[PDB]
């Protein structure tokens, strides 16, 4: 009955909207939809980075079921997901954009152009308009505009710049020639073509690097502007506090943010931070944009009030926070996330604000709910329907729960480093309003209270004084491990009957 | 190459072994195995009670792996088993006795008698003998042996004795005639047929319940010897201790330990225990007289130099410690088990005793690595060939690990007691030679200090002296539940080149 729009977009902090209080941030056509629809304040992703953290939007699953450590780690053809599941309900899946699937390899012929990458198609959608990585369908439509130089990804370096370098100067292409621009086109296109309940997930690559937006994105924010940065004094002091920070924060490098980047990223300075930041919110301007386009196009063709929309991110971005960028670890800036539902089917809870802790693994659950849909086997998320309804679920959860795994199948640098085996090279977080509490398998704890220390710069975890609340947040863990265990056939139990089983 | 006999002996203590030290039990073919191969003194079940206990047992993978909770919960298709791995190294495994397997009800058609019972045999056996709870062959088999009162499981009453009371006289049937010596025969008639290398599995009940045995066994040890019981004072002190203990004491029933039994098991005393404690070690020498009738019939063959031996039990007794009888729960008495594996093709390990802490998960990877198999996914246990060279294996386990889950899918009894999800009812064991840490995923933890106390009887986790110690157990715990997060495909990596796989 109603049509799905799930819409991400790559990279995006929680905290970077105009509707949750940002200084600087201009967000109006996600304030728009929020106006309309529930804003999720506390919406945690279930992992990082792309691959693992889009596993646990599509499959609803956390990262100790769906076992998607890194980009380029399988994931099993046996678990069921939105777009499978949307099929069942007489709906075609359609994809925009990517999601970032590494295939199951067992039984695929060893030819298969599918193992080569991990930006393969998540099973159950149709694909409308594909764009990954090398962006080549975009280079092509960019051509057909009048762009002979769009033979390369090196139309992203602004006209003039050197490349390589921080550039406040505007890319060849305009702000209505960006991948976001093509993809809304192509999204809208295929709008006009439906004629029945239609289902769609749009995946915007932006606000993810290359760190370069056309005019007038590029200078619309100033460097100085700008909240305060949540980290140590100097790089060196930050490091100090974990053995992953000291590993990982030298690691960073330019090319992963700038176009052309060379070197480390420690060689940028906090005003050279401050100027990818400016540049940073800007693109978050230009996506916002491009959503009030989408708007616009839905209330034209009739589809505004029949249409479930799901804004969110796959995870975000650390943005100078603790002398990073980036995704992964530990801290707040990687894993906060945005997430507004405009559901028209529940007016009630129009307009409303939820400060209970939600997951990216609760999206494929509410969809579920929603829907009417039965997932094939056990999900680690909730449903979010009774937030939408304006008002709670019983029995949430009180934390937000989320994991990193920093394996090197590939290689093999970290477990080199640390002298751990690949199945140590992990952490589980448990974080509510007054403590953060990480847990490695093979490095030291850490525990933040959040209460005196909101930037997450001290680690109290071996002061005596917080002994009994490290061991308290321990146990909550071994709990929450304990309970998310896979259920699919757990709650199933063969009798003389006949097989009986329970709902979660 | 060589042959390979698994044998199993259902509910056997490891502490009774007279090579291990026993006051009471006499068990001279066991000994004899373990002169000439490699006997284990800290062998763990992975779980309780039989159908979870047996999926460790043949799929090298712990409860949080296997999900098999109960007897009845379903065992997924995917996983890999001794059973399976054995034919892809060109043999053809075959039971006799039972697996206690139920089957994935996924796929199979509703009216499939399969799923009426978890007494389902394990994909990859080939059936020579089947012994389900209804012992209809061994009864049909008695019939034609003269027995025409062997029309019911009513001959396992001893004669003349009341049903439902415990006896020290001897049923209808001989100590020729019991399921083990029938079984044994069975196994005997099988290996003569032989022509080629041979894989068996022989699964016996003894000493598994109804505690009745015939002559002489019936009165071979007295109600008065047998060691101290690990048990408080009275019941009441007893199930004081946990929630769990005063949920389930008063449920045992006398009927799941002698024949027609009626009430509960707590209406037996000191004596009545003692009593059937006599008969339980009785029943275990009946078992080992069997095994040496076994020992026999290989060298009569000529195997005994070609096969690999591997006795064991799935779970253990609690035999009247914690005033308890049967399988479950968190005690030492329930999960402890013997391990005697002779191996002829490593006789430079041979006559050794292994102190090192062994579960039964190892013992499918132990069958790989010594025939050269490779599983189809990721396992818990490690192999024990590095012990049966006579060495010891680097990074082996420092504890013994182990997990209960005690839901109620069909009936919801523990569910409604608790207050708590199905998927909250479990716990998981962490257990050194010092130290005994029980985590509850919704009740309190327990912590036994193994030194002071090794009878299990005080609680010391809210003594703040042992904070230190229970906080050092969660964490510990805690690694152990990120490492063994399934890493059948976590250790692959899509790759340019396509997949890249790490080995564990
Ligand atoms: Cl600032
Ligand atoms: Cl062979
Ligand atoms: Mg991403
Ligand atoms: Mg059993």
């Amino acid at each position: 009955r109603p049509n799905v729009l799930l819409i991400s977009a790559d990279q995006w902090r929680g905290d970077c909207l105009s509707a949750v209080g940002h200084a600087s941030v201009k967000t109006p056509n996600v304030d728009a939809l929020a106006q309309d629809g529930v804003l999720f304040t506390r919406h945690f992703a279930g992992t990082a980075p792309a691959s693992p953290a889009r596993a646990t939007l599509y499959t609803g699953l956390y990262q100790m079921n769906h076992r998607v450590c890194r980009n380029g780690s399988p994931l099993d053809a046996r678990f069921d997901n939105l777009a499978l599941a949307a099929r069942r309900g007489g709906y075609d899946p359609t994809l925009f954009g990517y999601t970032d699937t590494a295939p199951d390899p067992r039984g695929m012929d060893p030819n298969d152009p599918h193992l080569t990458t991990y930006e393969g198609v998540l099973p159950g959608f149709s694909a409308r308009q594909l764009l990954p990585e090398h962006e080549k369908q975009w280079l092509s439509w960019l051509r057909s505009r009048g762009h002979p130089e769009a033979t390369s990804r090196d139309i992203h370096i602004p006209v003039g710049a050197t490349p390589g370098e921080i550039s406040d100067v505007a890319p060849a292409y305009s702000k209505d020639e960006t991948q976001t621009a093509f993809l809304a086109g192509e999204f809208i296109r295929w709008l006009g073509e439906q004629d029945a309940p239609w289902f769609a997930h749009v995946s915007f690559l932006r606000p993810h690097p290359p760190f370069s937006v056309p005019e007038p994105y590029n200078r619309m924010f100033t460097p100085s502007d700008g909240p305060a940065f949540a980290r140590a004094a100097n790089r060196e002091a930050e490091q100090a506090v974990h053995p992953l920070l000291a590993f990982a924060l030298p690691l960073i490098g330019k090319d992963s943010f700038i176009y052309g980047g060379e070197g480390s990223a420690s060689d940028w300075t906090s005003e050279d931070l401050s100027a990818i930041r400016a540049i940073y919110y800007g693109m978050i301007a230009e996506v916002d944009t491009q959503l009030g386009r989408i708007w616009q196009a839905l209330k034209n063709v009739g589809a505004w009030d029949d249409t479930l929309i799901i804004f969110t991110s796959d995870h975000a971005e650390m943005m100078g926070d603790h002398w990073m960028l980036g995704k992964g670890g530990f801290f707040d800036g990687s894993y906060h996330v945005p997430l507004v539902i405009r559901d028209p089917g529940h007016p009630g809870g129009a307009g409303r604000q939820v400060e209970r802790f939600t997951s990216a693994a609760d999206i494929f659950p509410t969809l579920c709910d929603r829907l009417g849909l039965v997932p094939d086997n056990h999900l680690d998320g909730g449903t979010l329907v009774p937030f939408l309804e304006g008002g709670e679920p019983e029995g949430w959860r009180d934390a937000a729960f989320w994991e990193f795994d920093f394996r090197d199948i590939a290689k093999g640098e970290a477990e080199r480093h640390f002298g751990l085996k690949s199945n140590a090279c992990n952490l589980a977080v448990i974080r509510d309003e007054r403590f953060k509490y990480v847990h490695f398998a093979g490095l030291p704890p850490l525990l933040y209270d959040l209460a005196k220390d909101p930037m997450e710069l001290t680690n109290v975890a071996a002061d005596a004084d917080y002994a009994a609340v490290r061991l308290g947040y321990a146990e909550k863990l071994l709990s929450l491990r304990a309970q998310h265990l896979d259920q699919t056939l757990a709650y199933t139990e063969l009798t003389e009957k006949g097989p009986v089983s329970r709902r979660p």
